[PDB]
C-alpha cells in the first residue's frame, strides 16, 4: 500500500516483498533487505535491467566488494539495489536483514522471485519502505 501505480514493493519492517498491479498485489513474499551496516533505501524504484543467473556484487559497509549469487535479479539503484533471488539466503520475515546481511538487496524467496521475476521486468518500478 503505497502509491497506485503498477510495480514491485518492499516493506523492510515487515521484511516483505510485493508485486503491485492494479492497485493490488500480484505478488507478496517474505525478505531480508538492506542490513543494519548497509540497509535499504526506500522510495520509488524501478529496474533498469533483467540479470539473470547473475551475480550481485556490491562495496559492503566497509567497501568491500561483495558477491551475491543470483538467478534472478531486477536493479533499480546504481549502488547495487534491486530484487532478487536468493536462494543461499534462504530465510525471509522479520528483521532477519540485521543478521543475515543483504546490502539493500532484497532478499526474494528463489521460488516467488520466479514469480516475481516472472511477472516483472524492466520498465516495472520497484518500492521498499
Amino acid at each position: 500500500g503505497h502509491m497506485e501505480d503498477t510495480y514491485i514493493e518492499v516493506d523492510l519492517e515487515n521484511q516483505h516483498m510485493w508485486y503491485y498491479k492494479d492497485g493490488k498485489v500480484a505478488l507478496e513474499t517474505d525478505i531480508v533487505s538492506g542490513k543494519p551496516t548497509t540497509p535499504t533505501p526506500a522510495g520509488v524504484f524501478y529496474v533498469w535491467n533483467k540479470e539473470e543467473d547473475a551475480t550481485l556484487k556490491g562495496t559492503n559497509d566497509d567497501g568491500t566488494p561483495y558477491e551475491s549469487p543470483v538467478n534472478y535479479w531486477m536493479p533499480i539503484d546504481w549502488t547495487g539495489v534491486g530484487i532478487h533471488d536468493s536462494d543461499w539466503q534462504p530465510e525471509y520475515g522479520g528483521d532477519l536483514w540485521k543478521t543475515r546481511g543483504s546490502h539493500g538487496c532484497i532478499n526474494t524467496p528463489p521460488s516467488v522471485m520466479k514469480e516475481l521475476f516472472g511477472m516483472v521486468e524492466k520498465g516495472t518500478p520497484v518500492l521498499v519502505f
